[PDB]
C-alpha cells in the first residue's frame, strides 16, 4: 500500500446550487431486530450538499489507505 | 498496491444546479430481521446533491487504497 | 501503508450555495433491539452541507491511514 | 504507517453559503435494547454546516494515523 | 505511526455563513437499555457550525496519531 | 508515535458568520438505563459555532497523539 | 333585497386535510398601465384547497343577492 | 336591504388540518400606473386552504346583500 | 339596512391545526405611480389558512348588508 | 342602520393551534408614488391562521351593516 | 345607527396555542411620495394568528354599523 | 348613535398560550414625503397573535357604531 507522488520543476471557477430540502445520507447501517453489527470505515467518506473539490493535489500528494477485517 | 505519480516540468468553469427536492442516499445497507450486519468501507464514499470535482490531481497524486475480509 | 509526497522547484474561485432544509446524515448505524454494536472509524469522516475543500495539498502532502478489526 | 512530505524550494477566493435549517449529524452510532456498544474513532471527523478546507497543506505536511480493534 | 514533514527554503480570502437553525451533533453514540458503552477517541473529532480551517500547515507539520483498543 | 517537523530558512483574509440558533453537540455519549460507561478521549475534539482555525502551523509543529485501552 | 326565515316547533363529522405547499388566492386584480378596471363582486367566492360545506341548511334558511352594475 | 328570522319553540364535529408552507392572499388590487382600478368586493369570500363550514344554519337564519356598482 | 332575530322559548368540537410558515395577507391594495385606486370591501372576508365555520346560526340570526358604490 | 334582537323565555370546545413562523397581514394599503387611493372597509374580516367560529349565534343575534361610497 | 337588544326570562371551552415567531400587523397605511391616500376602517378587522371566537352570542346581542364615505 | 340593551329576570375556560418572539403591530402609519395622509378607525380592531373570545354576549348586548368620512 505504497504511494508516492513526486514533482520536480525547473481562469474564472464556479460551482452554484441552490436547493430546497437537501436530505442526504452517507453510508448508513439501518437495521430492526439484529444481534451483531460491525461498521468498520477506513476510507474517506465525503458527505454533504454542496461537496466541492476544486483545485485538488495541485502539487503532490498521497492519501495512501488501509483496511481489514479478520474474524476467527 | 502501489502507485506512482511523477512530474517534471522543463477558461471559463461552471456549474450550476437547481434542485428542488434532493434525497440522496449513498452506500446503504437496509435489512429487517436480521443476526450479523458487516460493513468494510476503505475506498472513497462521495456522496451528495453537487458532487462537483473540478480540477482536481492537476499535477501528481496517488489514492492507492486497499480493503480485506478474512472470515474463518 | 508508506505516502510519500516530494516537491523540489529549481484566477476568481468561487463555492455558492442557497438551502432552506439540510438535513445531513455521515457515517451511521442505526439500529433496534440488538446485542452488539461496533463501531471503528480511521479514515476521514468529512460532513456537512457546504463540505468545500478548495485548492487542497498544493505543495506537498501525506494522509497515510491503517485501520484494522481483530476478532477471536 | 509512514507518511512523509518534503519541500525543497531553491487570486479571488469565495465560498458562501445561506442555510435556513441546518441539521446535521456526523459519525452516529443509534441503537435501542442493546448490551455492548464501542465507539472507537481515530481518524479524523470533521463536521459542521460550512465545513470549508481553503488552501490546506500549502507546504508540507502529514497526518499519519493508525487505529485497530483487538477482540478475544 | 512516523510522520516527518521538512521544509528547506534557499490575494482575497472569503467564507461566509447565514445560518438560521444550526442543530449539529459529531460523533454521538446515543443509546436506550444497555449494559456496557466504550467510547475511545483519541483523533480529530472538529465540529461546528462555520468550521472553517483556512491556510493551515503552510510550512511544515505533524498530526500523528495512533489510537487502540485491546478486549481479553 | 513520532512526528516531526524541521523548517529551515536560508492579503485580506475573511470569515463571517450570522447565525441565530447554535445548537451544537461535539463527542456525545448519552444513555438511560445502562450498568458502565468508560469516555476516553485523548485526541482533539474542538466544538463550537464558528469553529475557525486561520494560518495555524505556519512554521514547524507536531501534534503527536497517543491514546490506549486495554481491559482484561 | 329581502329574505325571510321562520321556524316554529311544537354523527361524525370529520374533514382531514394533509396539504403540503399550497397557494391560495382570491379576488386579484393584477394590472399594470391600468386605464380603467372594474371588479364588482357581490356573490360568495369560496376558494379554498379543500373547500367542505357539510349540512349547510338543517333549518330554515333564506339567501337572497341583488348585485347590479348600473352603468352610463 | 331587510333580512328577518323568527324561532319559535313550544355528534363529534372534527376538521383536523396538518398544512406546510401555506400563502393565502385576499382581495388583492395589485397595480402599476394605475390611472382607473376600483374593487367593489360587497359579499362573503372565504379565501382559506382548508374552507370548512359544518352545520352552519341550523335554526332559523337569514342573509340579505344587496351591493350596487351605480356609475355615470 | 335592517335586521331582525326573534326568539321565544315556552359534542365535542374539534379543529387541529399544525400548519408550519404559514402566510396571510388580506385586503391588501398594493401599488406604484397610482393615479385613481378605490377599494370598497363593505362584506365578510374570511381569509384563513385553516377557516372553520362550527354551528353558526343555531337560533334566530339575521345579517344584512348593503355596499353601494356611488359614482358621477 | 338598525338592528334588533329580543329573546323571552318563559360540551368540548377544542381549538388546538401549533404553528409556527406564521405572518399575519391585515388590510395593507402599501403604495408609492401615491396621487389618490382610498379603502373603505367596513365589515368583517378575519385574517388569521387558524380562524375557527364555534357557535356563533346561540340565541338572537343581528348584524346590520351599511357600507357606502358616494363621489362625485 | 340604532341597536337594541332586550332579554326577558320569567362545558370546557379550551384554545391551546403553541407558536413561535409570530408577526402580526393591522391595519398599515405604508407609504412614499404620498399625496393623497385614506383608510377608513368602520368595521371589526381580526387579525390574529390563532383567532377563535367561540359562543359569541349566546342570548340577545345586536352590532349594528354604519360607515360611509361622502365625497365631493 | 344609540344603543339599548333592556334585560329583565323574574365551566372550565382555557387559554393557553406558549408563543415565543411574538411582534404585533397595530394601526400605524408608517410614511415619508407624506403630503395627504389620513387613517379614520372607528371600529373593533383585534389585532392579537392568539385572539381569543369566548361567551362575549351571554345576556342582552348592542353595540353600535357610526363611522362617517366627510369630505368636500
Amino acid at each position: 500500500v505504497v504511494a508516492a507522488a513526486e514533482k520536480t520543476k525547473q481562469g474564472v471557477l464556479y460551482v452554484g446550487s441552490k436547493t430546497k430540502e437537501g436530505v442526504v445520507h452517507g453510508v448508513a447501517t439501518v437495521a430492526e431486530k439484529t444481534k451483531e453489527q460491525v461498521t468498520n470505515v477506513g476510507g474517506a467518506v465525503v458527505t454533504g450538499v454542496t461537496a466541492v473539490a476544486q483545485k485538488t493535489v495541485e502539487g503532490a500528494g498521497s492519501i495512501a489507505a488501509a483496511t481489514g477485517f479478520v474474524k476467527k
